[PDB]
């Protein structure tokens, strides 16, 4: 009435670190955030670990031209870990590229691996400034916990249980503690132990995550049962997939196949079975009688595959597989969501890598976790806590065992001819899409994030 003004904007930057499980749920957030009119400035650690993180990000700055990339060229053990630490060592670097920020920055938010050093960098700035949590909330509470934890003289050889007061999964066994944890000099224990004890100087921490899968570790988190004095930790999932991830005889094949009918079975994006276990998978695929979609890695890193897929696989499989003309298999980065999201796929073995479990609830689809390395044990029973999706406790670690097809067959058929994991993947749809409606969880917390940033 008394002004006509250009109306202010929000600026947000945003820091995500290696791996696709990563840059997936930045970008998705960033999406989220140019739909309320914000403007983005991404820093981008250059180069890549992986191809498929190269392409990514490529194609959503084609497709969000407003977005204002600042490159972040780094200096030349698993290979994204390395990585992380690069990115680590180097991050004291950007305060001249932030505090240059034209419009004026209004938030802030970082990967968690990397609290350490961006910290006082983000205090120097003056705003206010979070870490996205790539992982599940009852991950965030078994990190946010752990310095409890390492503080015993008896840490880590004597710890049998984690029970975390009031989080979705009460009793975490020393079994699906992730493994690096539990060796005394490793990359991830140093993190979490400087990293961990320094959430309190955040502003508030967000999470691909909602109510409909983690009720109690989100209640729990902020309400001052898993640390006192945590900040607020806010539920803006599930992070729905976006166009511009988007690259067509995969979605044509699974046009031909019955709904329902096909078992999608994927690993992540950096993790690779060891051969002779690979090609047990495949003799179990076979022997459950399911068509399968199976994506295939022969190396952590997508860059360094070398081998054909014929020759990972073998003869006899590969010959067994050609002849029942029931499954599909790649060796190459697919669309895993535009896969779940097809009805023709009933059924996801799953590495339990906390996006893809989002992924697999934003599409209700029932998983058979077979979880490998890291969170995913601790997510595996996030899902079948919630009545989704089961998984074999004895199966291990991946190197532990030998995983036989006979017993991979009998699970996949056992989830796939199981009703009740439909009715509740079912139900955590329906909750999936109350969280980003006017009233769910994520819109609640965008909007007092926006208002606070305003
Ligand atoms: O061929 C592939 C493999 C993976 N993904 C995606 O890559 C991410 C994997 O992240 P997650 O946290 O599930 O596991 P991580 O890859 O970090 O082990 C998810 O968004 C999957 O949809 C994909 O689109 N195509
Ligand atoms: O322990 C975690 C929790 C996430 C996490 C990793 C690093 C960090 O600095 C903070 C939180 C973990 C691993 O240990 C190894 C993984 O393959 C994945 C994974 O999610």
């Amino acid at each position: 009435m008394s002004s006509i003004a250009p109306h202010p904007v929000v600026h947000v930057a945003l820091l995500p670190s290696a791996g696709m499980g990563h840059l997936t749920p930045f970008l998705r957030l960033a999406s989220l955030l140019l739909h309320q009119h914000c403007h983005v400035t991404l820093i981008t650690p250059q180069p890549t670990v992986s191809k498929a993180e190269e392409d990514l990000l490529s194609r959503f700055l084609s497709a969000f031209p407003q977005v204002n990339q600042l490159h972040f060229h780094l200096p030349p053990t698993d290979p994204f870990f390395l990585q992380f630490a690069s990115i680590r060592s180097s991050s004291h670097l950007l305060t001249p590229l932030l505090s240059s920020l034209t419009p004026p920055l209004s938030s802030f938010i970082y990967d968690m691996t990397l609290i350490s050093p961006l910290l006082p960098i983000a205090e120097s700035l003056g705003v206010p400034h979070y870490i996205l949590f790539t992982s599940s909330a009852t991950m965030f509470s078994f990190f946010s916990y752990f310095p409890t934890l390492a503080k015993s003289e008896s840490f880590p050889g004597k710890l049998d249980f984690v029970e975390i007061p009031g989080v979705s999964v009460s009793s975490i066994p020393r079994s699906s503690i992730p493994p690096p944890l539990l060796v005394p000099n490793s990359l991830f224990g140093k993190l979490f132990m400087e990293d961990s004890p320094k959430l309190k100087k955040l502003h508030g921490v967000l999470v691909n995550t909602f109510e409909g899968i983690e009720k109690l570790s989100l209640e729990a988190l902020n309400g001052g049962k898993v640390v006192k004095g945590l900040p607020p930790v806010y539920g803006v999932g599930p992070f729905v997939p976006c166009e511009f991830e988007k690259v067509e005889t995969i979605s044509e094949w699974l046009d031909e196949q019955p709904s329902g009918s096909v078992v999608y079975v994927s690993f992540g994006s950096r993790t690779a079975m060891g051969r002779e276990q690979l090609r047990e998978v495949g003799d179990g695929l076979v022997k459950s009688g399911w068509r399968f979609l199976w994506v295939v890695k022969d190396k952590i890193v997508d860059r360094a595959e070398e081998e054909g897929l014929d020759g990972v696989l073998g003869f006899e499989l590969v010959e067994r597989m050609v002849k029942e003309k029931k499954g599909l298999v790649v060796k190459e980065w697919v669309d895993q969501s535009e896969i779940l999201g097809h009805k023709a796929v009933g059924g996801f073995v799953s590495h339990c890598g906390w996006n893809s479990v989002v992924e697999a609830a934003w599409f209700g689809v029932k998983i058979l976790g077979w979880p490998l390395h890291g969170d995913q044990k601790i997510n595996a029973e996030v899902v079948a806590k919630g009545g989704w999706g089961v998984w074999k406790e004895g199966w291990d670690w991946e190197g532990e065992r030998l995983v036989k097809g006979e017993e991979i067959g009998e699970a996949i058929r056992e989830v796939m001819n199981d009703e009740s994991l439909v009715m509740k993947a079912t139900q955590v749809k329906k909750d999936a899409r109350k969280a980003i409606s006017v009233g769910g969880g994520c819109e609640v917390a965008l909007q007092k994030l926006m208002e606070v940033w305003k």
